[PDB]
């Protein structure tokens, strides 16, 4: 098929941001011309996800962050204080999973531990 | 300090399930001898997480699932229909983190694509 | 006979744990002073099994789980995802079964969980 | 799904043998027409196991033995010398588990003790 105007506006906003965006950040980024209700943002994000055009991950707090499917950024996160840093590059280096008759689009990879302040 | 009786009962239940459980599923799994209130389950889970004895991740739905920290099971999930399969083996088994005094506990690795039924 | 220090340390650890333990979990759980190589853990477990003091079962993927012989817990296991529930009671309690001396039984159920059933 | 030619060849060989077979025994049983690599045998057995079309049980040594899912044979085994005898019939007589939202396929039932030679 082809993208409706709301799906196109969300993909444009996700591409324009250098980072991931929460549903609320994405909602606040829309100007009058592109404006839609918050529930409409989430519905249209879900459709973009089902078409494999948007990726999602959750912070430890449960907040969802969205990005274009091609943005493959991974983090180290302290399980105590939640402090987080981005990895320089993806350590899988584009290698394929071993290969079950499943068409692969992307991976989320997140590392968890204790920062200097929190380590026992 | 050593693990109290409630912390031990939760670790036992998470080990016995062979996979992961939400806080509500963990609560429903406890036998008469291990049973405690739901708020007690959440408080004790949070403590186990902070001690690095339990790992947590979020499903695409935003539900939080818990497992023993050493249970390292990854999935393929269809972004269209939400069908999921567990991988028999971790494809990044033994990975080190690249580069200042951060103690690694675990990684979350999840693959997303289209299943046989959904692939265009 | 009587148990050597290594056999006693493994039986103590299996009794102290509220559930079954893999050989690797048992190995990691030992006190520093009683610690031994993983192959030594397996050799000593095999001796405890031969004396009828420890029971063993295998997960579908081949991992061995050990417990005191007296712990008679049975499971429902999904053959797809490996999700498991313990049965609250033994469903063959009181079952009947020359010169074979019976010590214990393993009883394990396999199927599809709600998520995996097509 | 449906069975590929390798899955069909393994099911045929397991049905043709009067009892259970290790992956290596199954591999050695295949004729020129049905032959495949050992790793292919294990991969295809694992798939059949996950689909509930073959049953698996482990000898005390850890060796995996496979059979058609409907073949329900149980044993008496000496824990000392490993000598084993088959039970003349299943004493559960097809009775169902008590009955959560779980579809039951089969049971493994194994008895353990000391043979005449072994009790000290
Ligand atoms: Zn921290
Ligand atoms: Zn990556
Ligand atoms: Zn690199
Ligand atoms: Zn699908
Ligand atoms: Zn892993
Ligand atoms: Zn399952
Ligand atoms: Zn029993
Ligand atoms: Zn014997
Ligand atoms: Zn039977």
């Amino acid at each position: 098929p082809a993208l409706n105007a709301r799906q196109q506006a969300l993909l444009t906003a996700l591409n324009a941001c250098g980072d991931e965006m929460s549903g609320q950040q994405l909602h606040r980024s829309l100007d009058d011309e592109a404006s839609m209700g918050l529930a409409t943002v989430y519905r249209n994000l879900r459709q973009l996800q089902q078409r494999g055009l948007v990726r999602c991950r959750h912070l430890p707090t449960g907040e969802a962050l969205y990005a274009p499917v091609d943005r493959d950024r991974h983090h180290l996160t302290c399980v105590d204080c939640g402090t987080t840093q981005v990895l320089d590059h993806c350590p899988i280096h584009g290698i394929d999973v071993p290969a079950g008759d499943f068409e692969l689009l992307f991976h989320t990879l997140e590392f968890f531990g204790f920062c200097s302040s929190c380590r026992p």
